[PDB]
């Protein structure tokens, strides 16, 4: 069945307008957590960052205050000196009601451009599924979340082994053009827009797409992407 | 501003080989041969253009002998963009098991269909596969581009002089193409060390769609579509 291109997608869960034009404002700097855990036991293993977040807490406070919001998703790689914004949305006039993300507004959906055909949002659209991850994208992901000026934390402890991927590709997070220092985010100076490629599918076509590529390459799809685990204290 | 839900049927049902590793790229450096490359040019007189790089070859003339020959064939297509000192492949594709009845890349199978991931969404194949369109390129976009066709150990060589204007375009996007990352010296291919697959990424939508989706998003942006694509006039 690996030959047959999808056709038919997930219907979305609403129906949001793009501003191309909307230009955001500079990142906030993501150097100050909720701590998850995510390794691979194999090589071109199809990962899950999945980690809930006391948020609807935040949306009853604003849907009983009667006010619609915006708000902003940003995933980082953190490296020891810099940190590469890999996927980035803004969104406008959300009615609290209903989940997050289902704003009628947002800006382009970015992503550094080299991610586009392995890796994809979840179905609410705060998870990041990983197709095949080469080695050197182990490392430490941290997950931003701005809804009115308030900014939840999630941090990503990722593992990939060593063993070569045939199918993984080499991102480069470390490159200084998309490596920002903790001055650049001070100063203002980083801008998604600038060096961050859109790709504007929804996410239930994004998500379909990904996992029909990587079957296709030979994956193996996880019959349930799931949670990860918050890192386990001792046993006495 | 509604989504495309119908696309041009393809032209050939071929299968894509997503393990296939190209031998190195041929140096595009024709130092020798320099005075009688077929040479056109392509001038947007406003910002944010949808410009098509056209050049018809006697491509048909060498299929015909190969025909005669009764010979199965491999072919390869590759884009660059030549800068004073080095030249960045922008596009890439592998053909196998050609049949020379067809026209080119009506073959059973091919590699990855490679892009510089920043273009995937900013350029496209035209419907022979041989032409490629680029929507609301920057100004830094203009330059010196040349078509390398590989076909039976054969190679002709197409080469564009593109002109955009200094004013920004708000929808373009910076590609960086002078990048020493993706820009390569002679010596760099003359070595053999220029491997499409480790630095370009793939799209593996076929060009109906591809094409469909570039309009699309140009459109969508603001873009004034033309009403068709020419070919590009020689220098003259
Ligand atoms: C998003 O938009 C689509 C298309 O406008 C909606 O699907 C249509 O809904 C109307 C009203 O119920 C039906 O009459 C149509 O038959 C549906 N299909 C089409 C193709 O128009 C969809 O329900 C919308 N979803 C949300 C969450 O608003
Ligand atoms: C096949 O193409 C790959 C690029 O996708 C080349 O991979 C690198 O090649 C160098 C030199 O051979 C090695 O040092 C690297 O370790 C290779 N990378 C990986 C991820 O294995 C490869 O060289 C090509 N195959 C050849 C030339 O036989
Ligand atoms: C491609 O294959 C489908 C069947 O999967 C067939 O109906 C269609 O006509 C084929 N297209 C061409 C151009 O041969
Ligand atoms: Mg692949
Ligand atoms: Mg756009």
């Amino acid at each position: 069945g690996r030959q047959d291109r999808p056709k038919e997608f997930p219907p979305p869960r609403y129906n949001y307008t793009i501003l191309t034009r909307y230009n955001a404002t500079a990142l906030a700097s993501p150097f100050i957590v909720d701590l998850r855990i995510v390794t691979a036991t194999r090589p071109c293993e199809m990962i899950a960052l999945i980690a809930k977040t006391n948020i609807d807490s935040i949306l009853k406070e604003l849907a009983a205050a009667q006010k619609t919001y915006s708000a902003r998703l940003t995933w980082f790689k953190i490296m020891p000196t810099c940190a590469t914004p890999i996927h980035d949305v803004s969104y406008m006039k959300c009615n609290p009601k209903l989940s997050f993300a289902m704003c009628d507004e947002r800006s382009d959906i970015l992503w550094q451009a080299s991610l586009i055909t392995m890796a994809a949002e979840t179905d609410d659209e705060l998870g990041l599924v990983l197709a095949a991850p080469a080695h050197s994208a182990s490392g430490l992901y941290r997950r931003v979340i701005e809804i009115d000026g308030r900014r939840i934390y999630t941090d990503f402890s990722v593992t990939i082994p060593s063993e070569r991927c045939p199918i993984a590709f080499e991102q480069n997070f470390g490159n200084p053009d998309r490596c920002k220092t903790p001055e650049q985010y001070s100063r203002g100076e980083v801008f998604t827009r600038r060096f961050l490629g859109e790709f504007n599918f929804p996410q239930g076509e994004h998500m379909t797409w990904l996992k029909f590529w990587f079957v296709y390459d030979g994956g193996n799809l996880p019959v349930q992407f799931y949670e990860a685990q918050a890192f386990a204290r001792p046993v006495p």
